[PDB]
RNA sequence: AUCCGGUAACGAAACUACCGGAGACGGGUUAGGAGGUGACGACCUCUAAAACCUAGAACUUAGAGUGCAAAUACGAGUGUAAAAGCACUCUAAGAGCAUUAAA
């Protein structure tokens, strides 16, 4: 299916007696959530030590559903396991309730306290969709990860033993090659002689147990290595940021939040007296019943029934009373080959600040099912996506490169830090956060270590929520997402002005050859009568605009237009050895001076050629 | 304090130096422009804002328009009688979120 958001700002969208609730919603739900990633995180270490090595006779720990759920109720002062029914299935899971429990006892020097984290506003329909996002979570991260912890724990290993840290990358390199396609693997999985990395798609929670290993031993076992090279990672994600998450309201979850039996009755007579039909609903939690009973009759279409929860949001929110209401109301952009109609799907997603609405396709609306020659007359260019500058584009005359810095100042990188520093220091909390917080790394896996840092930020909980929840942070949040259109669409613009004319040089860039100058002397009027190379290692938003192609990137950074061989290398014969100067290594050569950015950029474009 | 461009010492740098332009989130609070002598200044008026305070808005780029701010001479050496910037309407091209995280 098609499925599109949009996002703008909450002003005006929730009625002025109804925002206060929307408000302190928001608050409990990252509270909760907050502690509870960390009880969480704190349960699995502790299953670290119970079996290690992993015994053959049992499967290794996999996060349910129902964990977090249940670390949830713990949170807010729940005393019996939430499990309903008795059978064999469930023998084990009502135990674990019992497990869980005690161990936020342990983690907390202090006798627990119930009131400390409850609220009166039954917020437990909004907290369903959290949980899901932090499980998604997990997978992203020891999949996408995975690499990484082997090969630092190889790099780390040649170190300590004395190699050179220069040798060490291409050592573990060809280990990796070897194994990915001792200890660090597994047995292969699949029978079918896929490469591991099948295996490592089948199950991500086989693996995790080896990276929490992998960073036990680098916080110790490697004392000597430095500590730059010792960059820790982390396998348990966690709700660290005190400042508020986003959360997605739906048809039921905003009833459950807003709605009450008193004014329940005000909802039943204005639906009646506009539409003639009596809704069968007797208390609040009735809403929530199937379609057949609420009416007594049948829907004739999955569509019919998408149209009911329309009306629902208009009761309680301006729905199509609100400045918003503009872009929403059946728009259609004027360049949809397809001429599709949008409209809003019902959902919500909110900070209290910024909300993001989400539109689907009408001819899908409703209860969903389950789920060459232009060559030759274009002008030619290519990219070199480096680390210093996030893009370059070359034409063989002149250069221009997309700096961090330059985004830097677009997003207004030293107002946002400067703001926080000062409302932060007006309380004294900075200290704290820098000095003593600072000495409990949270990203150390060992239970000692982080059980010292989870008690320290209880005892400032309060203090800090207080501090972090104005808007000024929050503001700032919205900014970058604003300003980062401006970045990067100035930039695209700049490329056009700078190629649209013909080079006004040709003796300049002695390298060019005869090819290049043909090329440059092609005039463009339109953004897609420009090609734009590119490599392997921002792009969505750039082929929007301009055509773009694959160049191989292999042997790219040292070989050389006009030369019997690679003669690129590292500046040599000076007493300094400076960043990213470069200089050739031998006298037959266009030219002795060179950078990153032309070097590498110039032999891109040359191979499109 | 930073970004961009040029200049040499064979498309050279976080210092090898110099020169010409941008910019410091929104609101209240400071110095610059224009005008009762569009001569300077004597006296006032419209806009605007670095440091400080503060629970506080906004879909993005190229261009086209409208709409703003009012109070030297004649004569019998002599008396006196349009800029910075901002707001709105348009055209063309775009328009999917929440987070974990790093060479
Ligand atoms: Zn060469």
């Amino acid at each position: 299916s098609n499925i599109r958001i949009v996002k703008r700002k909450a002003k005006g969208f929730f009625k002025c007696e109804d925002l206060v609730t929307i408000k302190d919603a928001v608050k409990a739900a990252h509270r909760i959530m907050s502690d509870a990633s960390i009880l969480v995180r704190s349960y699995y270490l502790r299953w670290f030590q119970s079996s290690y090595p992993l015994d053959s006779d049992d499967k290794e720990l996999e996060l349910e559903h129902f964990h977090i759920s249940m670390a949830c109720s713990i949170v807010q002062g729940i005393t019996r396991p939430p499990v309903r029914g008795v059978g064999p299935e469930q023998s084990v899971k009502i135990d674990v309730f019992n497990d869980m429990l005690d161990e936020y006892k342990r983690l907390y020097e202090r006798a627990p306290n119930d009131k400390e984290n409850e609220t009166d506003l039954s917020l437990s329909h909004v907290l369903a969709y959290s949980i899901d996002n932090l499980l998604t979570a997990y997978k992203n991260n020891i999949e996408a990860h995975f690499s990484k912890y082997v090969k630092r724990f190889i790099r780390c290993d040649m170190l300590a033993k004395g190699f050179n840290k220069s040798e060490a990358n291409r050592v573990a390199a060809i280990y990796t090659n070897a194994y990915i396609y001792s200890s660090l693997f597994p047995s292969k999985i699949n029978k079918g002689g896929f490469p591991r990395v099948y295996d490592l798609k089948a199950n991500p929670w086989v693996y995790l147990p080896k990276m929490v290993m992998i960073n036990q031993a680098l916080e110790t076992d490697f004392s000597s290595v430095e500590h730059k090279e010792r960059r820790l990672l982390n396998p348990l994600p966690f709700y660290s940021s005190f400042v508020p998450m986003h959360i997605r309201i739906d048809t039921s979850g905003l009833s459950q939040l807003l709605m009450t039996k008193d004014r329940l009755d005000d909802f039943k007579r204005s639906y009646l007296a506009e539409f003639g039909v009596s809704l069968n609903i007797k208390n609040k939690g009735d809403m929530l019943a199937s379609f057949e009973k609420i009416f007594g009759r049948k829907a004739t279409s999955n569509r019919e029934a998408g149209l009911y929860a329309t009306e629902m949001w208009s009761f309680l929110t301006n729905l199509k009373t609100c400045r918003q209401w503009k872009e929403l109301d059946g728009v259609v952009r004027k360049n949809d080959p397809k001429g599709t109609q949008w409209m809003f799907d019902n959902a919500v997603v909110t900070d209290g600040v910024s909300i993001s609405f989400q539109v689907i396709d009408n001819s899908m609306f409703g209860r969903k099912a389950f789920s060459r020659e232009e060559l030759k007359t274009s002008k030619l260019l290519g990219c070199d996506p480096g680390k210093r500058d996030i893009l370059a584009i070359t034409d063989g005359i002149k250069t221009i490169c997309y700096t961090k810095g330059q985004r830097d100042m677009d997003t207004h990188k030293t107002i946002r830090l400067r703001t926080s520093l000062k409302r932060r220091r007006g309380c004294g909390l900075e200290e704290y956060e820098t000095q003593v917080m600072n000495r409990f790394q949270k990203r150390s896996c060992h239970p000692e270590m982080f059980r010292r840092y989870a008690c320290s930020r209880k005892r400032m909980e309060h203090m800090l929520l207080e501090c972090y929840s104005h808007p000024v942070f929050r503001e700032f949040k919205f900014l970058v997402y604003n300003k980062t259109k401006s970045s990067e669409h100035r930039f695209m613009h700049r490329v056009l002005e700078t190629f649209k004319r013909p080079q006004t040089n040709l003796s300049k860039a002695r390298c060019a050859s005869g090819v290049m100058r043909m090329n440059a002397l092609k005039e463009v009027q339109r953004h897609g009568d420009i090609i734009i190379g590119w490599g392997n290692w921002i792009r969505r938003r750039f082929e929007s605009l301009f055509k773009t192609t694959t160049v191989p990137e292999h042997y790219t950074s040292q070989e050389c237009p006009s030369c019997k061989g690679r003669c690129l290398r590292k500046a040599t014969g000076n007493p300094i050895m400076r960043h990213h100067l470069l200089r050739c290594t031998n006298d037959s050569c266009c030219s002795r001076w060179w950078n990153r950015n032309v070097a590498g950029a110039f032999n891109i474009l040359t191979r499109l050629l």
